[PDB]
């Protein structure tokens, strides 16, 4: 594993965050590759990409994703002013993150329809400290662990529906888990 934090590796930004619970290891590999191994973890997020992201980046990902429990695989990042945590969810484990959320539209992109949602986090950790903030979601109907994501299609559809983003902070392909186990090996470009 590596130490939780951020930085650059082989030309790609990375970010590895966890809640301190234990049970998760994160490793940086050659080029845009990263691996995650977890067993009875807490909450964590790790992956490679860019800092800052952009609003029209085409992001490619390829590899294996084997969750056992609650986990997501997504194009993931933040904006500032307004503070937003966003997800383009390509696959997940036992929990669809939009469960119970209100559907705010549809967008077709990169071989699937996606459903659009907004949720809210109350007094949770963020890139600026503990805060209350909205989250934006595009959830892919046809799950996959390789593909291409045209981020502009998502950001434009969100804006059309009233979900506007601020200035872009980091933007990565992320594996997230919440009290689960699994393994993953993903290459970004
Ligand atoms: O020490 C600071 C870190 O906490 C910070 O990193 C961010 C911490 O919050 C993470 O957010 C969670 C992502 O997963 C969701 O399910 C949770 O609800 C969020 O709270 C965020 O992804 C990390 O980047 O960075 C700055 C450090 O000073």
């Amino acid at each position: 594993t590596i130490q939780p934090g951020t930085g650059y590796n082989n030309g790609y930004f990375y970010s590895y965050w966890n809640d301190g619970h234990g049970g998760v290891t994160y490793t940086n590999g050659p080029g845009g590759q990263f691996s995650v191994n977890w067993s009875n973890s807490g909450n964590f997020v790790g992956g490679k990409g860019w800092q800052p992201g952009t609003k029209n980046k085409v992001i490619n990902f390829s590899g294996s994703y084997n969750p056992n429990g609650n986990s997501y695989l997504s194009v993931f990042g933040w904006s500032r002013n307004p503070l937003i945590e966003y997800y383009i969810v390509e696959n997940f484990g036992t929990y669809n993150p939009s469960t119970g959320a209100t559907k705010l539209g549809e967008v077709t992109s990169d071989g699937s329809v996606y459903d659009i949602y907004r949720t809210q986090r109350v007094n949770q950790p963020s890139i600026i400290g503990t805060a209350t903030f909205y989250q934006y979601w595009s959830v892919r109907r046809n799950h996959r662990s390789s593909g291409s994501v045209n981020t502009a299609n998502h950001f434009n559809a969100w804006a059309q529906q009233g979900l506007t983003l601020g200035t872009m902070d980091y933007q990565i392909v992320a594996v997230e888990g919440y009290f689960s186990s699994g393994s993953a090996s993903i290459t970004v470009s």
